[PDB]
């Protein structure tokens, strides 16, 4: 079969810990000596609305932050602010800490996130990074200092920090080095995103995977050259495929023996005539957020 | 939005180990000092299209397996098989052995599953049992032995070990006491599973968490009998509803103010006149289940 499939969190649900200032609670990262977590967690509801970060974290000292891991209390040694988030050294190293690294995710990249409340951990989902800088996620109160992560070889890349919920109900974090991503801001307002655009590269993956798993319905005898599909792609709002992407899906197209030009003439076809009732992998809709990776992954190992 | 959660697995990977008979290999679960894993680890290729396992059994000694949490072997110290699953003690009881129960689940309960190849944990996604007992999972050569679970205040109910793949490409398995779920058979042989139907508690707890957003169009000023609600929903391919179910929507009911029997009439009346759209699609889902539900509305 063919399922959204998320990193198994256990690396990550080591490193979980619940940051307090105050009456204002949220969660950690515990790597080695620090924790790291959203720069709001020192802001009162009043200073929220338009907080001089600086200026409040001047005010604070190390005793102003109760760390807990579990029933345990970590004694703060040392604060610093790293953009939008705090870094708290601790008194004592995460023994559970993987090997890990801090990386940026570009738009159209997927990630696990493990959703954490009072720093436990709650539930694991996938996620990919929009093309307008937001993630459809599902996060409640309590949810911020939450991460999203890529496992590779026993090594976890942390990429997301959690921190806002906009009003259309889509998220908005930061990286570990504490820079948002998108024209997001750690104010307590209102905000819209840019017009999001869909991930083709992960759409014509979907279409693979659904090949690969017997769904084939959507084939057809046409092929389409690169423009002339970019042309329609461009017109229903889905990001242009660049000639790196139709090479990224080279092993998917030489594994199903369909060239990528005449999965790009079935998408085109799907685009212009719809799905009329009919369903794909068991979605109704062009799903767009599973990688080429993701694809190779689930299906061969 | 909603959208299919899994637990943290942390607390399966813990448990999760390889078990070798030849080369033969698979997953097993390690709980205290014993691993639990598919009987037919003990067969060749050959052997698995009919195998005889109380006579393959007596020829296998405690010798005979080698069981590895990663490269380090456990010695195997006893064993013992429990209908589809063999029971191996260990010399070592497991440190990271989290509180924990065996339970049956059934159908339409959703459950986690930690997809494990080599003794290693792979992905973790959310799985419901449909009511012909097999799983729309995703698994690969090397996944036998890998489990399910649901997770509850720090303890662990494991549901499922995984065995089969259907020609349909569905998935088959058994729980904990390696009773099968679904009249499948631990052999190479290609089975079929029974006409699938809509798990009706399920889209019940959709309408309720559409109520609980607002969407409340199809709600209707009649109610309905449970009978009358199964002989109708039956002809639709929706499973009858059972006290069990009534039961488990209490919640929901409360929480709404919806009289469970007063959102069957709703359902009723959207079976035979059609859809407009709830969550904001045509096509109604079947694999949240009233818990699902209520931990991504209230958390
Ligand atoms: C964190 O848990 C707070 O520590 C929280 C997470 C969200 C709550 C619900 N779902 C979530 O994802 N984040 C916030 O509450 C942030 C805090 C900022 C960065 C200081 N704020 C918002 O997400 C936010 C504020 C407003 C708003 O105002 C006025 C109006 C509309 C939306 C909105 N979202
Ligand atoms: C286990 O990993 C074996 O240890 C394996 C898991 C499946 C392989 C691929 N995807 C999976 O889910 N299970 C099997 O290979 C089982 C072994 C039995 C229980 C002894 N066999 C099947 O799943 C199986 C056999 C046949 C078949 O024969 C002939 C014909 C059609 C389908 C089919 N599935």
């Amino acid at each position: 079969g063919f399922r959204k499939m998320a990193f198994p969190s256990g690396k990550v649900e080591g490193c979980m810990v619940q940051v307090t200032c105050g009456t204002t609670t949220l969660n950690g990262l515990w790597l080695d000596d620090t924790v790291y977590c959203p720069r709001h967690v020192i802001c009162t509801a009043e200073d929220m609305l338009n907080p001089n970060y600086e200026d409040l974290l001047i005010r604070k000292s190390n005793h102003s932050f109760l760390v807990q891991a579990g029933n345990v209390q970590l004694r703060v040694i040392g604060h610093s602010m790293q953009n939008c988030l705090l870094r708290l050294k601790v008194d004592t190293s995460n023994p559970k800490t993987p090997k890990y690294k801090f990386v940026r995710i570009q738009p159209g990249q997927t990630f696990s996130v493990l959703a954490c409340y009072n720093g436990s951990p709650s539930g694991v989902y996938q996620c990919a990074m929009r093309p307008n800088h937001t993630i459809k996620g599902s996060f409640l109160n309590g949810s911020c200092g939450s991460v999203g992560f890529n496992i590779d070889y026993d090594c976890v890349s942390f990429c997301y920090m959690h921190h806002m919920e906009l009003p259309t109900g889509v998220h908005a974090g930061t990286d570990l080095e504490g820079k948002f991503y998108g024209p997001f801001v750690d104010r307590q307002t209102a905000q819209a995103a840019g017009t999001d655009t869909t991930i083709t590269l992960n759409v014509l993956a979907w279409l693979y995977a659904a090949v690969i798993n017997g769904d084939r319905w959507f084939l057809n005898r046409f092929t389409t050259t690169l423009n002339d599909f970019n042309l329609v792609a461009m017109k229903y709002n889905y990001e242009p495929l660049t000639q790196d992407h139709v090479d990224i899906l080279g092993p998917l197209s030489a594994q199903t023996g369909i060239a990528v030009l005449d999965m790009c003439a079935a998408l085109k076809e799907l685009l212009q005539n719809g799905m009329n009732g009919r369903t794909i992998l068991g979605s109704t809709i062009l799903e767009d957020e599973f990688t080429p990776f993701d694809v190779v992954r689930q299906c061969s190992g």
